[PDB]
């Protein structure tokens, strides 16, 4: 049924979290 | 400060979500 | 800077995960 | 089967994200 569709939404959310992680690391690292 | 540490926790959470996604796909796919 | 904005995106993601949790529970519970 | 258990793990993850959101807001707000 919907389980595979739900899984793909979770993967998309995981990618958003990774992007936010990298955003935070960049805020920490500044101009270097 | 703590931003890089927070980022790593978010990456760990992202990996948990990916694992759950694959778990759900496996429930859907059964014995094949 | 952007930290409060990032926080609100994380809260929005948390709400998406809660919605998915309830969706999965509903798939499990069927017509009752 | 496992769907309700998976849902509870997703809810726990959502709560971790909310905690991180509030942590980031606190970093932004400082001593006030």
């Amino acid at each position: 049924g919907k389980l595979e569709a739900i899984a793909q939404k979770l993967e998309a959310i995981a990618k958003k979290l990774e992007a936010i992680a990298w955003k935070l690391e960049a805020i920490a690292q500044g101009a270097g």
